[PDB]
């Protein structure tokens, strides 16, 4: 497919190892996503100077 775009797909390995690694990467990716999410709030904090009511949205509800 394409000009050598797909020339490394047939690893032909129906093994639980790689599959479980994908399962682990799914958790691992969202684990850094939840961090990035909070990090984004910290970026928002810069555009929304004085984010006391924002960060403490818990008590705001």
């Amino acid at each position: 497919s394409d000009v050598l775009d797909i020339t490394a797909d047939p690893t032909t390995a129906p093994q639980t190892e790689r599959m479980m690694r994908i399962n682990w990467k799914k958790w691992w990716q969202v684990f850094y996503t939840v961090v990035d999410y909070v990090n984004q709030i910290i970026q928002l904090m810069s555009k929304r100077s004085r984010s006391l009511n924002s960060a403490a949205f818990y008590y705001r509800v």
